[PDB]
């Protein structure tokens, strides 16, 4: 027993595995009774205050609690920083493009009716599939990462859980018809800001093993020791025993990290591509007034920073701290929070993770649920189907479009999860097949001079050039190519970066020579007022871009010259964290109520 603090863990090779805290019962009826539950209690009930709280509600999936902890766990404390950093980048890209969409498109209901006007219809064929393959990706991570929490809590068998999780969101989708409410949008922001806070509180303050910002950091010194010996009876191979590989003198308190810091590219480059190529984003934001209310999207970017960066820097670091035996294979799952959840407060920290995690699982499923309903109501039955019927029929065939989704995305949940996938993989593999239509989306909406044949070639060759680097580079880098050497961050970066940025070049290149100069006088019309249109731009472009670069650029830049934190700087930097996500907890509870 090398620690006297952690002696009923001696090494085992997982923290889970027998005798579960929950009995099946409450696992039952939670993934079967809590849409339900929810369609039940909103209909019960009959400004830049109220717009903050849903920007922050369709922005939290079930990967910005699990993920922001599996990349803290490793590299110590650039992971929570490196993932939540990508917040204000999401905010400018919404705001400009509300503002083009109120501007250029005014009575377009999904993105790809705005493809099919500007160009042809063979390029709407291909975008539609783009579409509608990031619908799929990221629909089939909530589902691995919620059905592997309520096996591990409860007990539930997963290949029954992957299945009962969609239907649980589609009666919720139903009921309360398939739009979305400002009153229900702000009960999912204040379940979600109280967890954080106990579980924030209980960490650094409160807690009788972790109690205070000086024992994590005197915890943390000890498990990055030269003179620790973790061969075969004192650890095993991904476990977490010794120096951190990669990282400034191997120390988890430290900025100076590789592996985090290109973490940090390959994040970037896959949120890019789900505020473009998801319908789900412009369906958010059709659906805004940015004349009335534009500084409230702001607000509600500058309060969904604290979520995953306190949440992470709590949740994530008081798990090295613990000493659990958590393996490289459960910490992928998304495994961590609930293991922390247990060892601080077992059996009651375990119900508040469960209801946080289904409070964001049911409320961005069926974000999807109704995304890739009118990507097929609006745009493969009332354009090619049959086009000469509007009464009554758009919504049965609207009505009829989730159940099958929710049936189809059960099954392939059950395909992915006996085969390994675990988000971690389908998290950092997003970019290398979504993001070649990343800029041919964007020049769509903010150049004049884009063509057809130019984005077609764009979007359908940079997906194969940056699969085929993807894969190249883990076989001759690793020996073989499975699921293991995929995963690593030297075939992801290559792969990303390498689709990202050749479908932009062949798009931009292939224009210039045959450019096509657009007026937008065809989407303007598809079924004063210009002075607020272009003051809100001159707000937006400049108050995101400050803080953008005030925050992705600068702050980091600030912590190199640390070098290795010192008692002292990581009470700044645990303070900060706890100061964030409290003053951003009663901006969301208590602002949008003084309304009175
Ligand atoms: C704005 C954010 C999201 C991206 C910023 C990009 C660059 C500023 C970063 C990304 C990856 C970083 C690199 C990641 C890894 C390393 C290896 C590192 O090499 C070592 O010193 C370790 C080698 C050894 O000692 O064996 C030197 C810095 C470098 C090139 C880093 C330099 C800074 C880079 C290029
Ligand atoms: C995990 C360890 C053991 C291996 C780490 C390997 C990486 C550090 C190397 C291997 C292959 C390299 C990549 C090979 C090819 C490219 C593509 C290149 O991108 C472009 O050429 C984009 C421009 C365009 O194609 O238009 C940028 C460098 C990059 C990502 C390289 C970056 C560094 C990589 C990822
Ligand atoms: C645009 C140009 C003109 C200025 C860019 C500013 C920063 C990006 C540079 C300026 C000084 C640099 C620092 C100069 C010295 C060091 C010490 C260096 O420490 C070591 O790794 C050596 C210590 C040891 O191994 O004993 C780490 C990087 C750091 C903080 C450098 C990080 C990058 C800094 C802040
Ligand atoms: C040559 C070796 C043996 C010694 C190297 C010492 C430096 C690495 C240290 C010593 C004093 C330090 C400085 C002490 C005070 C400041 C002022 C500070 O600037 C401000 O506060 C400007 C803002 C304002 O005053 O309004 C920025 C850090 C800096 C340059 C520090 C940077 C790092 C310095 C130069
Ligand atoms: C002692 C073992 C090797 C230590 C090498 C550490 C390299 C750290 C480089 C990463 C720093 C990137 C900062 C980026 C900020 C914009
Ligand atoms: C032991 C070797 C340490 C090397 C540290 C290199 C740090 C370079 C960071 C510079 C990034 C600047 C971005 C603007």
């Amino acid at each position: 027993p090398p620690f006297d603090f952690s002696t009923k863990y001696y090494r085992q090779s997982s923290f889970f595995g027998g005798t579960t805290v929950l009995d099946q019962g409450v696992g039952y009826a939670v993934i079967l009774g809590f849409g339900a539950f929810f369609a039940v209690f909103t209909s019960f009930l009959v400004k830049t205050g109220l717009i903050a709280s849903v920007i922050v509600s369709q922005w939290t999936w079930a990967a910005t609690i699990l993920q922001s902890s599996n990349v803290a766990w490793q590299y110590g404390v650039s992971g929570p920083f490196w993932y939540a950093s990508g917040a204000t980048i999401q905010v400018l890209l919404f705001g400009v493009m509300a503002i083009e969409i109120k501007r250029k498109a005014p009575n377009a209901h999904t993105v790809c009716e705005i493809v099919k006007a500007r160009w042809g219809t063979a390029t709407h064929i291909v975008f539609l599939v783009f579409c509608l393959a990031t619908n799929v990706v990221v629909t089939a991570m909530l589902l691995l990462g919620g059905s592997a929490v309520v096996n591990a809590l409860t007990g539930v068998n997963l290949y029954a859980a992957s299945f009962l999780i969609p239907l649980g969101v589609v009666v919720y989708t139903l009921a309360g018809g398939l739009k979305a409410t400002f009153l229900a949008s702000y009960v999912h922001s204040v379940i979600v800001h109280v967890a954080l806070v106990v579980f924030v509180f209980l960490v650094y303050t409160s807690s009788k093993e972790l109690g205070s910002p000086s024992v994590v950091y005197d915890r943390l010194k000890d498990m990055v020791a030269k003179s620790r010996s973790c061969t075969e009876p004192l650890s095993h191979h991904g476990q977490a025993c010794g120096p951190v590989d990669g990282n400034f003198r191997g120390s988890y308190l430290t900025m100076l990290s590789s592996g985090g810091a290109v973490f940090g590219l390959i994040n970037i480059v896959g949120n890019f591509g789900t505020v473009f190529v998801d319908n789900g984003y412009w369906v958010s934001a059709i659906a805004a007034r940015p004349s009335s209310t534009h500084k409230g999207y702001l607000l509600g970017g500058l309060v969904w920073f604290a979520v995953p960066f306190s949440l992470a820097t709590s949740l994530g670091l008081g798990a090295l701290a613990l000493d659990l035996p958590i393996s490289k294979d459960e910490a992928d799952r998304g495994l961590v929070p609930p293991a922390t959840a247990i060892a601080l407060m077992g059996k009651s920290g375990s119900l508040l993770l469960l209801t946080m995690l289904f409070m964001a699982v049911t409320s961005a499923g069926s974000s999807e649920l109704i995304a890739v309903s009118s990507l097929f109501t609006y745009d493969i039955y009332r354009t090619y189907i049959n086009p000469r019927a509007t009464g009554r029929q758009i919504l049965k065939i609207s009505r009829c479009a989730v159940l099958g989704f929710g049936c189809f995305m059960g099954i392939l949940a059950v395909v992915l999860n006996k085969a390994g996938v675990s988000l971690g993989w389908m998290y950092l593999a997003m970019g290398v097949l979504i993001g070649s239509a990343v800029i041919p989306i964007a020049f769509m909406l903010l150049w004049s001079k884009a063509n057809a044949f130019g984005a077609i070639l764009g979007a359908t060759s940079g997906c194969v050039f940056g699969i085929i680097t993807w894969l190249t580079t883990a076989k001759t880098q690793y020996g073989r190519v499975d699921l293991d050497s995929t995963g690593k961050n030297g075939p992801m970066l290559a792969g990303n970066l390498v689709a990202i940025l050749t479908g932009g070049l062949i798009h931009a290149v292939c224009s210039l020579v045959r450019p096509q100069n657009y007026d937008w006088s065809t989407t303007r019309e598809i079924k004063l007022r210009e002075e607020k249109l272009r003051r809100a731009k001159a707000w937006i472009v400049k108050w995101g871009l400050v803080f953008t670069i005030l925050i992705v650029v600068i702050w980091p830049v600030l912590s190199l010259p640390a070098r290795v934190f010192s008692r002292g700087y990581f009470w700044f930097w645990a303070i900060v964290a706890i100061a964030w996500g409290t003053i951003g907890s009663i901006v969301i509870i208590g602002l949008p109520l003084v309304e009175s």
